[PDB]
């Protein structure tokens, strides 16, 4: 009964799209608490935020976009009436499942915010505060750019330096949340337009869909089993019976020359 | 209902690349925690970080390149129109599988970065710290290089020492992972190019990939029986039955001479 | 179902190997712990050093080798065309499985180092240190051999012990690693070149093994069958009866002499 | 499925040589740990060390060749051509098992050294020693076996005591290797050689030893089968039925002299 | 098939053997343990010691003799040509099984000596001492046989203490080891020497064996039986209907007199 | 399976002894430490040590004696030429089961002594010791009898008490393995003597104990059957009907008279 | 299989003798610890001892004989030649089960002997103390009544309390030991003298067990199968069908007369 259930789960997308979504939160914290530290340099800290920030979500959406097998039969079918909108609706599919990855990555990190922080530490408009008046611009930068990490100065500094955080760490909460806000909004009338752009109707779908999958399936058991009993006929004709077999009474020594003719595939 | 299963997983690509690279990991972490220390000589610490740096990388992959039965079969091809391009797909194919361990080595130990640092910590370029003015430059070398593994001296140092530790674990973080896009890009790019290269359709490849495994298998398979039968008939004219049998009732005595005859094994 | 996978992967030279390379890993450090303690003699700690460098790696070597049957096999046809070369693979083959053993000892033993700087404790180029100035050339060797075992002495002797301790174990890795590595790149260029070397074909070759393997297994299995049978025989015409009979209704008494007849056993 | 692994193993040899090696390591292991304490007396030293380190050699030895059945027929034939040289090459082969024993206690017992020291703990040169100049000979025999067991001098005598035994030590350790260098040389030289002079081909020697193997078993087996219904033929016309059987009809009463007629065996 | 293995140890020599030692090891530790203490006194000490050294060697040795139950047949056969030969072989096997308690029980109370000690305390050739010069003969023997058990004299005498106490275990080690290796010499030779007078071949001895076993095991079963159906006979004709039957339609009762017959068993 | 072994055992007498052996030892070993203080009077402490020491042994040994069903049947044999050496060997083989358990009573408890040194507190020949001169007699008999129990007078006085302890326990153990040497004896002695004096032979003895078993047996159960069937046919005879039955279609009501009838047994 | 060891256990009168013998000291034990303290009245004391002493004893005792069901059958035989001693020996083997009990409580509790103290510790005869010879009789018996509980007075007084005690329980041992050895002369002359007075062989008796045995079992069965019959016929006469049928196709209605004759029970 175990194949059933898998079977079951493996078509429901639910359940794949959820744990894809738990595995990225999981991994996005252990990565984070294990190897992550503010560099509090000078000008070099914009940089090490913003790589944490993006570049995982490139690396994982471009994997989530190229691992799918159709999408590079589709593009194949693109790369050198009715079959441009069908194929626009399978990479609308294929997209639907691969966004998942890095949004939730970008969600997850904004919320924690603590990549952000150490993104902007620099940019705090400091303007209004007293010890930041008479001390020089450099100065200024540097004793800016060292909040984050650590904390050895007096009291007032410290406190400036919470007021900052806190600040910092509002502004990521809210960027995160625009950002979930605007991905599904744009989520749903993406997925409306394409139901409404679809020149097919509420069962033909269905029925497409079925047909495009168990179509995939049969031909590769097909192609299987066709070629193996090609080459299974000729390891027959080569040696003098079919390999498959049981007690059989008749061997065909080969010749110096039978090698070299089985040396080619026939493609 | 264990070899499906196991059989599945076999033939996916997905968990075979994504166990070599945790296992890689793992194996980089217990042999970083166990065997390495900077040593804090004069000349000669370079040397000692950029071995562990690069040598392991050279040797998985010389590793995962050469122990690929099909590579040196396509070698065999090799060495002393449609068949060369099949051989370049087939190699390619081999590459991406063998690719997959030297670089997430190099990542992930540029990541932890702790060999970066001993790799070049005498690069720092020193010109506006104040304890490094009067000294002379051997003194300097010596001073310098002694940072990354022990630490007696006053305040000013050990802090400039956890400044240029800082710097250059940033440093050793952005290369990692300017190396980790750069190698997906590239990886990208090249297996587009390799399918708009292709001579064969989005079906015969499938066809294809079955005929060459199935190829090998039914093969040696065949081959195993074959010999296994010719040897049982010759030992049947010598002794006089055939090994596999029962309640043989006829036994054949050797002569001095059939032990010097089946002495050969007529290749 | 139990066979099925043990004959699968007894016949997989990877996982052979691979519990070959742990089971001498495990060997090594549990010796290593504990028979192990520098002699801090005058001049008989490089002979310490170098038996337990070398020796272990002789001994697995030669039983990696002569544990081999078919090794014995091949010498017999070397002790006093086509079988010269086909014999020169086979060695090879052999070879292949043998030598992973005293290379990962010495790999293993020289990347935790501790027996190197036994080694050459005594070998130590000092000339540029302010405690090795007046006193006598055998007070150093005296002073030098004693810095591996055991510390004592005031705060500089300690840290120029701490030194000399960490050069060596740094050459110690470094000459690891070269042997690594120009082993790895030996085994790579010596299978390439036996593979160009060799006058069979892709196919022959996997033909060829078979054709060994289940020789010597078949062979075997009808020897003793038919000595069994042969001496079965021998019984019978002597007491009556075939042994593995039941409810035998004839019983031939032996007489006096047959006892010396069965004697002899007719080679 | 169990008696098919348990033959297995129990003709595999290396598994049981390395049983036999265990065995003799860890009760090796308990014996000095438990009964050795040295007798640090005058002249009473070398003869405990001796005893120790040679005694159960010669007692496993002995133990491990006359205890395999096979020698004493060997012996029955020699004691009162190519026979010759069988026995030759059988008395070689139960000696490749037995030797095992004894090398391994001899190398084990060496390499943890702790008997080597007791047993030479008064062979001690010393000349260069500030404590031994004016001292009396036997004052100093008797100063010198004490070092061993105990200590409670002051700390230039425990000095001297600790060097003599880290040499003492060394000595022992290399002693040790070069055993089991020159064991492992000269059994692979003697195997070869016996190898050599072998005048049986390559399938000859399996063919011949299980013909020995089998020829023991079912000779056994037969013997007990024929003297059982010999006895059980006696039994039944003595008393009038077979004691195998059962609802038996007739039976037949002894007379006061039958008992007198079983009464002997007829060998 | 648990009877299968049952029996195969139990024909195995060496197992019975080695747990018949291990079992004498354990009950002699145990009895050592709980109920030894030396007795300190004038001149009852040594008998104290002689006792437990002595009296369970003959205790065991004569138990493991009179219980083999084939040696009260052979001494039937002996109490009021080949037979003679043949008896001596039986009784010498016998011995062989026999003399494995003793031996091992002399062994072990020797190696740890602490027997031997209180055995001879008394016999400490005193005549080097400082303190047994001026003191009586008489006020000696009464301050030496109190070494053993406790201590509560000066420094001086607990160290000459200590010292008796180590040269008298040093003698009790080395007889121990004296007399393991005489025995060992003494059964090999002695196995030796009955292997040469022993008038049969090397197959005739094995049948000879399997003779002996069979046959009283095989008379044994046979008496049994033969006994029970004859009183079952005579049950049946007493009561009329065999006891081992079911729904007997006929009974008869027995007569005042029947019992009386019944009452004599005819031997 | 398991009433074969069950029934292997239970014929098995070693296992029975040694396991009554072990049940007294551990009976004892209880007893002893629960319920057992030195009286400490002045002339009732004798008696407390012997019945403690001795009625113990009675008692098992009548028990171990009557409790056997043979024996009561051979005093019936005997009780108001060859059937009388049949009997002695009948009560000597009873006796030598029953032996076993007043021996190992007594000698575990003189071998742990505890009891004898109270048994005999007050025989220690007291005259050379200085406390026990000018004390009266009767003081003197005071003051040693309180010796074993408690302990509350100077130092002279416990060390005086500690050594006549000594000596006692030391009398004891040696009483005990001259009862363990003498019983062994005599037990080998005798049973040799029964041997010897036996008018059967080796063959006739064990069909003879055969014989005495299963007659026993076999009587038991065909009584019980033969008296259940008349019984059954009693109670058919009355009630009209045999209990044993189902379904039965006819029944008689008993009369008023018929329960006076069945109320005597017929014996 | 059950079923039968438990059939053999329960015709095992050792095991259910040996069960209720532990049972009785487990009850005493618990019983004791439980619900026991000496009085420490003045006259009042006798009575509180010999009560436990005594009354368990008679209440066990006349439990153990009243419950066995074949002494109410013999006393009504008895109540208002061969069948008097038959009735003597059938109450005797009763009585042989019933006076296990009491005797193992009196044994236990006089050996552990904390209840004879209590029962007279008033009679201790004190004639030869200081403490007691000024002092009046009736505070005499005052302070000599309070020993056993409780102890707060000076040294002399408890010492002297210790001693009494001492010799109290000195007196109850004695007094257990001499009640076990005779109980048990005592049992055995009275078994053998029953014995020797049967009328009946070695072999009718076993019969006669038997006899009584499946006499009392299959008349139960009988009685109860046919007293179910008889009321099943009535059952079926009144209804009109058998209660113990199914599928019935006829009903019979009762009358209101019907019940008043199923009324009474025919007895």
């Amino acid at each position: 009964t175990l194949n059933n259930i898998v079977s079951s789960l493996q078509r429901n997308g639910i359940f794949i799209n959820s744990l894809i979504a738990a595995l990225t939160i999981g991994g996005q914290q252990l990565f984070s608490s294990s190897t992550f530290s503010c560099p509090c340099q000078v000008g070099k800290n914009f940089y090490y935020g913003s790589a944490f920030l993006v570049i995982p979500a490139l690396i994982l959406l471009v994997a989530g976009f190229a691992l799918r097998s159709q999408m590079w039969t589709i593009t194949g079918e693109y790369c050198c009436p009715l079959e441009c909108k069908l194929a626009c609706l399978r990479f609308f599919s294929i997209t639907g499942r691969a966004v998942i990855a890095p949004l939730t990555w970008l969600a997850v990190t904004l919320l924690t915010g603590t990549y952000y922080e150490c993104a902007a530490s620099e940019f705090a408009s400091v303007d209004h505060y007293p010890m930041f008046d008479n001390v020089s611009a450099s100065k200024r930068e540097e004793i800016l750019a060292g909040f984050p990490c650590c904390r050895s100065a007096p009291s007032d500094v410290i406190l400036v330096r919470d007021e900052i955080a806190l600040l910092h760490r509002y502004q990521s909460q809210m960027l995160g949340w625009i950002l979930i806000t605007l991905a599904t909004i744009a989520a749903l009338v993406s997925c409306c337009v394409a139901k409404c752009c679809s020149p097919l109707t509420s069962l033909q779908h269905c029925y497409w869909t079925s047909h495009l999958q168990n179509e995939r399936e049969l031909f590769e058991q097909a192609a299987e089993q066709h070629s193996r009993l090609l080459m299974m006929h000729r390891i027959k004709k080569l040696f003098g019976f079919i390999p498959g077999s049981e007690d059989v009474k008749h061997i065909r020594i080969p010749s110096c020359q039978d090698w070299k003719d089985i040396s080619v595939p026939t493609l």
